[PDB]
């Protein structure tokens, strides 16, 4: 049932009954005779030896040991010759293109009883799984091993043939799509864990792309109704057209990751504390601490914190009827265990909303879930078996491992979590270069947009909304101005209207005047972004304008300095950040989480968040904790409301709105001259992180201290670096800044 | 660790692995025997002869002195015959692609010990490198000789290749860019004496092209700070990012060289003095006067003229407490010799800017610069050595190219 298949049998056949039929013909005319000797030459030949000889001949091999005597035979034989090499010219081509035409990649994916796969598809090359498929098959993850079936329409690169020739054991490919009901029964989505659709970051219209991704998931959903799916978005609005699925049951395991929303979020938290983008980058991947003597002092120092993961557990019987402060100083000083977030709502059946860091009235009830930040899941066991009784005099927490005799005219938003103002046209918000030079801007934050006129959109607002939330009084808003093009701005502008305290200043980033106008040398954070189109040319020049940018700034100088302004970086490629920093040591193989710029929070790439995609696999409350950590909020009540095309809207808000107004938020504090500076000499970091929990009920995750060890000094370079949750026994020093979960505003 | 050469070892290996098999198969069908014939019709056949046999049938040539004469052995040689051209027909496109996947342009720079180089990236063709490569190797330069080591992502044309023939002596090619800290080390750029960036003079957009020079630099600056750089720019405002550069200093001798300023320039000149561009344009190039009985008279006058150069020379203490205009009198009288510029402020150490034609107030003194210009390099020396009172009655310019009774 082939085309090709009855084309070729059809000349075989056609080859084989021509060749018996020249076979037929020899013999007759061999053990005939000849008419002009009267058949008196006549050879004795068989059947089978007439065949081998003309085999032999046709073959163009030729042997010597039978030939054709007769005259008749002779002329025969150059007749077949001639004839049949005129047949083979005029034969080869069609046999040439048929034997290259089966696909190698089809077949059926065959399942083991009790082995468990997803299936992955969408946009399959190398860049876009080489992350993923390095978190997904790590080591260090436990011992359940679950295959990946990658199905695409398309045949493989070389290096991604090289990635799947390499995790032989693990990855399977195929040719399809998930357009087709029949390639959905070759993978076996009807026994399938989960599916996994990706996107193309760097593509043209992005809307266009979520329209092909979400009529994949219509299609899948289609297929089969209660399948888990995990999609890959870009933009943001089109977030609420997967609620119009009938089957996308958010309550069951589907999950939307925006690309767009995350990355924005973590400039924005950078942006309020600085370095937070690297720590939270470095919470949500599967890394490994392995140590090498090459490696500088406070390259360990950061290298151990790299490794630290975060898990879930449930809290064991001793935690029952103790407040959230009580738990997690126990949990630190006994456990040597960090307790973030906890389940709040588990006994009334109400979705169980996650509380981080809750005040001294929230108890801790029976069978609740806690989220912890470990170095490995072993240690987090120590939590469930842990017996107030039997553990009381155990010193070692090796031992606890293993469990003992068991038995002000304001106006918000309508959800009241986010700053509002009524709309505005642009121009009451436009200014120049005396405008802005008059108002006196001063720790503000300075966006730096390198957009053309037709330029796909970023979303400016998934950078501005977590810089309006409710929990910031009114005068501890930072003033934000962007920089760059104005007609990407008149498009842009629709959805940036209503957050109060925004400036524009048209012109370009690279010029010198637009930079001191807008007082970059008293600013608090300038954010470099680029929404210009990628991948037309060498991959080493696509971040000109950043790199130009950022080298512009930090040589510029200002009156009483340029080298101080704090900057961060959006790259496109990961491989340009070896161009950022000069005191470091490039090296080509190095990954980007252990370059220095990236160690100092100085640069971000997308490419850390292709990590997101597994993880939410296997956690399905690290996508919620990550979201209400780096938005501030964003409910999907508030989806809800923006999904009706009617934009933001609000106003003063009743009184039980306003208790929205206390949840927790990051921050960052300094040892120097606060109440809690004691520390800062010869303290160590346990004892500040219980006298923080127990006195201001604070609750600090990590430190962020100067690179350079002779700190009385201050040699030029003074960068910092992050390290996340450092042991009990650190030392401390004068100069180093926390990062805290700071409570009640 | 090539997966072309990892598919060539495996495939020549399944094919000697597969020839030997038939190798065997034929050798155990022929001194077996013959069923029908109660084998009553084998014949001797050692295994290297029937090796022999099989590639000699298998390499479509054909002999005649060994053959299968049991009808087993016969049948298997056209199996053989058979599968085997099958084979070779899905065979052979896979094998002339690797054969033609390596690429010729490849390996590491080696230099001699005493030899210098200097790396020239960027934009390579044909047209932005004939003139330079015709300057920089020209004969009339001293005997110091440096090589160039190009070094470039692309394969050369036909006349570029012709080029690189010619001057296969002093010409190197590379495949690879600047922008990779491992091409950096098969050019030798931590021993190389300077590196020269050339553009696209008729792009497109020049800001992209000007900004992909930059981005050159700064990887350039990037892998070794302390190398000489000379950048070839297209507009002027791209001029001020290089000095964003840390590494970027002029005064240890990097430069850029800016298309449009330098020919808009030498135009505005000719407007206030006509025929000014060509007196420019002929005193910054290397030329030979080599009249032919061909010119006229007017053509060998101006080809003279052509083949006057500019040097520099550090002037005899001779003109010491010597105003400009005497010293330039002097110099064109006795030493037949042009002198155009001065370094007015070597001994303050103010980077000594140049002073052109100044006037009587400026007065050298000890071991100051000169900028002459004159036929060859050869008659510069003359202001070296040059004393006042041995040379008093010397008449001959030649005599004067010698020093006499130097302390
Ligand atoms: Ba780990
Ligand atoms: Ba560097
Ligand atoms: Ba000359
Ligand atoms: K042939």
């Amino acid at each position: 049932k082939t085309s090709t298949l009855i084309r070729l049998v059809q000349l075989v056949v056609s080859f084989v009954s021509l060749w018996l039929t020249a076979a037929g013909f020899l013999h007759l005319l061999e053990n005939s005779g000849d008419p002009f000797f009267d058949f008196g030459n006549a050879q004795h030949l068989t059947y089978w030896e007439c065949l081998y000889f003309l085999m032999v001949t046709m073959s163009t091999v030729g042997f010597g040991d039978i030939f054709a005597t007769t005259v008749l035979g002779r002329t025969f034989v150059v007749i077949f010759i001639m004839i049949f090499i005129g047949l083979f010219a005029s034969f080869i081509p069609e046999i040439a293109e048929i034997l290259g035409k089966r696909q190698k990649y089809g077949g059926s994916y065959k399942k083991e009883r009790g082995k468990r796969h997803v299936v992955v598809c969408g946009y399959i090359t190398f860049d876009s799984v080489s992350n993923f498929l390095k978190d997904f098959l790590h080591k260090d993850r436990e011992d359940v091993d679950v295959e990946i079936v990658f199905l695409h329409k398309g045949l493989p690169g070389l290096e991604l043939e090289g990635l799947l020739k390499r995790h032989f054991t693990q990855v399977e490919y195929f040719w399809g799509s998930v357009m087709d009901a029949n390639d959905l029964e070759r993978v076996k989505i009807q026994e399938a864990d989960a599916c996994l659709v990706l996107a193309n970051k760097y593509c043209q219209d992005p809307d266009q792309e979520d329209a092909a991704n979400i009529m994949r998931v219509i299609s899948i959903k289609n297929y089969h109704s209660d399948i888990k799916v995990i999609v890959q978005l870009l933009q943001y609005h089109n977030k609420a057209y997967l609620l119009n699925i009938p089957s996308w049951d958010w309550k069951r395991g589907d999950d939307a990751v925006c690309v767009a929303e995350l990355k924005l979020g973590f400039i924005a938290q950078s942006c309020l504390a600085p370095g937070f983008s690297t720590l939270m980058a470095n919470l949500f991947t599967m890394r490994s601490y392995k140590p090498t003597p090459e490696m500088s002092q406070w390259q360990t120092d950061y290298m151990r914190g790299t490794g630290m993961e975060m898990y879930t557990e449930y809290l064991s019987s001793a935690f029952n009827a103790l407040t959230f402060p009580e738990a997690a100083e126990l949990c630190f000083s006994k456990l040597k265990l960090l307790l973030l977030a906890i389940e709040v709502r588990q006994e009334d059946t109400r979705e169980s909303t996650l509380a981080i860091n809750p005040g001294p009235k929230v108890k801790i009830e029976n069978a609740t879930q806690g989220f912890f930040i470990a170095e490995s899941a072993e240690e987090v066991k120590r939590a469930f078996y842990y017996c107030k009784n039997c553990h009381a005099n155990v010193s070692d927490v090796r031992q606890i491992k293993k469990c003992k005799c068991r038995p002000e005219p304001r106006k918000f938003d309508s959800t009241g979590m986010f700053h509002w103002c009524p709309d505005r046209p642009l121009n009451d918000c436009l200014q120049d270069r005396s405008q802005a030079s008059a108002s006196g801007l001063r720790n503000h934050v300075v966006v730096c947009l390198f957009a053309d006129a037709a330029s796909p959109l970023i979303g400016l607002r998934n950078l501005v909304m977590p810089l309006r939330a409710s929990n910031f009084h009114y005068h501890e808003l930072k003033p934000t101005i962007i920089v760059g093009n104005l007609d990407y701005l008149h498009r842009e502008w629709k959805t940036l209207q209503n957050f109060p305290k925004l400036s524009i200043l048209p012109g370009s980033p690279l010029n010198r005047a637009n930079l001191r106008a807008v007082n970059i040398n008293l600013c608090d954070m300038c954010v470099i972004v680029s929404a210009k189109d990628r991948n037309m040319e060498d991959p080493n020049l696509v971040d000109k304008e950043a790199i130009l940018c950022s080298l512009n700034i930090k040589a510029m100088t200002f009156d009483d300095a340029g080298a101080n302004v704090p900057l961060i970086t959006e790259l496109a490629n990961d491989s340009n950040v070896q161009f950022l920093d000069q005191d470091d040591d490039d090296d080509p193989d190095t990954e980007l989480y252990m370059t220095q710029p990236f160690a100092c929070g100085t640069a971000f790439a997308v490419s850390v968040l292709d990590s997101l995609m597994s993880t939410s696999y296997f956690n399905d409350n690290a996508l919620t904790l990550i979201r209400t950590l780096i938005t501030g909020g964003a409910t999907p009540e508030l989806e809800q409301i923006l999904a009706e095309g009617a934009g933001m809207r609000g106003g003063y808000c009743s009184p039980a709105v306003l208790a929205n107004r206390d949840r927790c938020r990051v921050a960052q504090i300094s040892l120097f001259d606060g109440p809690l500076a004691q520390f800062g000499q010869g303290g160590h970091y346990g004892e500040l992180f219980v006298y923080a929990l127990r006195h201001f009920g604070i609750l600090c995750i990590g430190l962020y201290r100067f690179r350079d060890t002779n700190e009385s000094v201050r040699s030029p370079s003074s960068k910092r670096y992050v390290i996340t949750n450092p042991p009990e026994d650190f030392p401390l020093l004068p100069t180093d800044q926390v990062y805290v979960l700071t409570y009640k505003q």
